[PDB]
């Protein structure tokens, strides 16, 4: 029974193989066949390329030794190299062309999910070229998906020396017959096969995956597309900023580039952005995913007026000041979406761009109190239930597992009647005590929210709903303004509270507004349709925010 | 007795005044005198500019109303505006030209140091132009130096309405005769003077500062240049990353832009970079100042081999992986400087650029154990004293205040004989029990280090010295490599341990090395000559790392 799978980087996990670019260079420049491959291997174990792969010299030190090898090879072949011949140019473009072989990476991820330990065993070099960041970026995306990354230049050994295969087995803690080894170079499979390992010679990807399916007994080809990479809380960088005495904000941070601030809704967490955080960082952004005030590890003062929009927005500005950020892109969902529109309206100089998921921008009506507008629409009756301090807290904190299992559901799995909540005497009065698990979340994901709400409870989060009059008075000061910075509104077809039709007149206030729309998507947008959300945000960020 | 000073932004803290650029535009375009100033003030309290300053409309909404005002003014003056006339272009360049009036800012900082509460009271607008980041950046540098920032567009009031002066006094908690008010516009001083405040009309900076000196009785003009801005620990964003089980690294983070990682020496803290962190962030860098392993809030395992260079460097790579950083500029001092040279040698793809303060790169000698090389030089005798576990710990932890007061001294204030430390039986055997305070540090700064070392003690920090053989064996693997990425070596004239002469052959290994040299500077480079360090690092970062 196989339990480990080892992959080579060049020619297996990343295509095209740098070695294959030497063949293409020979044809393009009309050089004798194999000339560049002979210069590359010149000297064997005592040669310059072996010294490079063992980490004795760097790539920049090797480049002139390879040029010397090219001339000595062309001298015996009785040929002349062109005047513009450059090993640096050839290798720079070969490394640049190399991209992740997505089907191979997906097969490795599927095997890891099914219990396999996975590793990359590669012959590679210490890259000190001015363009080395491109390679560093490639290695970073790859290494996060594998249990082990063994590089020849770090261990002083190279394939096909039998010592590196022994080192591999010691690292994996497995016997040879428990390992599948994939490589595009035949000479590299020979020692693995002598040990008794299963070997797959990789010529084309599809045939290699067909062989891999047959030995593992696991379907890898023709399977559904997987969900985006989700992040593990214990692997994140956690940040804490004190914005004022007794008010500290917690956030998770990933990536480099323009700052993007993610603002969750009710009753959520920074964890509600788990599928967006790796995708946005990989697209070239520095992601800051907040625990909003009243939630998780951020401070939760009991006073109602600590959660009015004017105070929340001032603290978010202080948060940027203390981090040394002149601007950030603000992306919000639900209550966070409301906050991001007010950030654009009152502090436009600090907001690079603004996006809201589900929450529309609706201007304040100076002739009508918001408490009267809410009574007219029966779907917002639960907001009246949330007004009296202590009432909704007691119900929502009684059983945390029940609370999160009943709320976090897809649109076709609804278990909560959101009508006559006040008359019924509660949110969960005609609801099951043990609801089934939604297809959207796992038990482990529910337990993360349960643990976060054991710390401060629902008082802080519910206080966001208890400043209707204060928010309305403050918003009335902005009625003469327009939002003229880059903006995105994303509607969710099946959000039965924040309906797409509530956003129809936004163009009157944000004349250059961009739109996104997600079909078959309910209220919990980020975890309901993560791939669709990622694609919409990344496209908009790349065109209007960078 | 005065106890508060209020400054205007435009024409006082930032020059040239945006209002004065209208006068220059009229002369350049040969328009009638005062034409642009009349259009700007057109309508008075009911006018477009008053609505802008009150926050009713944004700058982009105001621009076409000002253009309309310009045409109506030119119609009554019987003149024609040129075809290329643009209010946007005029205002864009006026805002761009405005820079901090350094002598005025220095006078405000001196008053704040002497006990005064300081504030900015300004007539300003909500800037939503595509170029608004330049203004946001200006406001961020300024606001950190003042107790209060009162902006007209945020409070709905404008100078010279008497309501804003009443609001100012309520905010300051002071009576009118305790306030000095500086403004370049005469009409704005009138209400402050009616209340009984001291007013200074600002035409030229030097005369305004002479008047300010006379009323406060404090010297502001002709004083020595102040030290760089230092940061307050409670105002920083603190980050925590788990690099492996039981090993968590703490860092402080400030700024946006290319990542710069600061690595302290022994026995120090992230706090040793207090004068560099605000300067590097202001220059356009995202600064990450570490608590190295064994120190402050980072994990401190007791095992010696947890502090060998191979393990420390691997953890720093994992730190970049978990933060989502493909590369960082590495800047080290003392033991941190040694680590940064090994990062460049073993992980060049992750290092954008490398700088060391005091610590030279000295290649390993494969023919001689490092323990024998140390015995030949009598100045490194204290490193032999540090070898036996428990001995130096007991002496250094006995009195923490004495330990840091004896070490952190300028070169002319030395109280420690670094010769025959082993024979003497200790580092502080012929040293005072209560040493005087060095001119380099304050009692408050010493107490920060005292508190940090009360948590884990000296075991972790001293373990960095107890892996000589392990480090030497690992370094021998790099003897065939050269450092070919951008590099800076900064020598300190009066470091009597890490002497400038120890770095003389570095060019053999780092052929493109850049150099810096600080005269009259001892071992504690960052806090001994902070302005000189800042200037050298910023110039190098701007040319070779960005």
């Amino acid at each position: 029974t196989l339990r480990a799978a080892v992959f080579d980087l060049d020619g297996v996990l990343a295509l095209p193989a740098v070695f294959g670019v030497l063949g293409r260079t020979e044809e393009a420049l009309a050089l004798p066949r194999g000339l560049l491959n002979d210069a590359f291997q010149k000297g064997g174990p005592e040669g310059a390329t072996t010294r490079l792969m063992k980490g004795e010299i760097t790539l920049s030190q090797w480049i002139p030794l390879m040029e010397e090898n090219c001339r000595k090879c062309s001298e015996t072949a009785k040929v002349c190299l062109p005047k513009n011949f450059s090993i640096k140019e050839i290798f720079d473009k070969a490394i640049s062309a190399r991209k992740i072989n997505r089907p191979m990476l997906q097969a490795a991820l599927m095997l890891r999910k099914k219990g396999f330990t996975t590793a990359i065993l590669t012959n590679t070099w210490l890259d000190d070229r001015a363009e080395r960041d491109g390679l560093a970026q490639l290695m970073c995306e790859l290494k996060m998906h594998f249990d082990f990354l063994i590089e020849s230049c770090q261990v002083g050994m190279v394939k096909p020396e039998p010592q590196i295969y022994k080192f591999l087995l010691d690292t994996l803690k497995a016997s040879p017959s428990e390992v599948v080894f994939l490589d595009d170079i035949g000479a590299n499979l020979k020692p693995a096969r002598d040990l008794g390992m299963v070997t797959i010679l990789v010529q084309d990807t599809d045939t290699a995956l067909k062989e891999l399916e047959k030995v593992t007994g696991i379907q890898l080809l023709n399977t559904p597309a997987p969900l985006p990479t989700s992040c593990n809380p214990s692997d994140m960088s956690h940040g804490y900023v004190t914005v004022k005495p007794r008010v500290r904000l917690h956030f998770v941070e990933l990536g480099s580039g323009p700052a993007v601030c993610l603002c969750h809704g009710f009753p959520e967490s920074w964890y509600s952005w788990r599928y967006q955080i790796p995708a946005l960082a990989q697209a070239g952004y520095r992601v800051l995913a907040m625990d909003m005030k009243g939630y998780g590890e951020s401070s939760a003062p009991p006073e109602i007026e600590e959660y009015c929009m004017e105070v929340l927005c001032k603290e978010m500005v202080t948060f940027l000041d203390k981090l040394g950020l002149s601007q950030a892109v603000f992306i919000g969902h639900d209550w966070g979406g409301m906050l991001v529109w007010y950030m654009a309206l009152f502090y436009p100089e600090r907001v690079r761009a603004v996006a809201s998921l589900n929450t529309p921008f609706i201007p304040a009506n100076p002739n009508m109190s918001p408490l009267e507008s809410i009574k007219a629409n029966p779907v917002f009756d639960y907001q009246l239930y949330f007004q009296e301090p202590g009432v909704a807290e007691a119900e929502l904190e009684q059983n945390l597992s029940r609370t999160f299992k009943s709320l976090f559901r897809a649109s076709d799995e609804s278990v909560l009647s959101m009508h006559k909540v006040c008359e019924a005497g509660g949110l969960f009065v005609n609801s099951p005590e043990e609801p089934s698990l939604s297809r959207m979340v796992t038990e482990e994901e529910i337990q993360f929210y349960v643990q976060q709400f054991k710390k401060s409870g629902f008082r802080g989060p519910l206080n966001w709903y208890r400043n209707m009059e204060r928010n309305w008075k403050w918003a009335c000061k902005s009625l003469g303004r327009k939002i003229l910075i880059p903006a995105l509104m994303v509607t969710a077809e099946k959000d039965f509270v924040l309906v797409p039709q509530m956003s129809q007149h936004m163009e009157d206030w944000i004349p250059h507004l961009k739109r996104g729309h997600i079909e078959d998507c309910g209220h919990w947008t980020q975890m309901d349709k993560p791939t669709e959300v990622n694609q919409i945000l990344i496209k908009w960020l790349d065109s209007d925010a960078r």
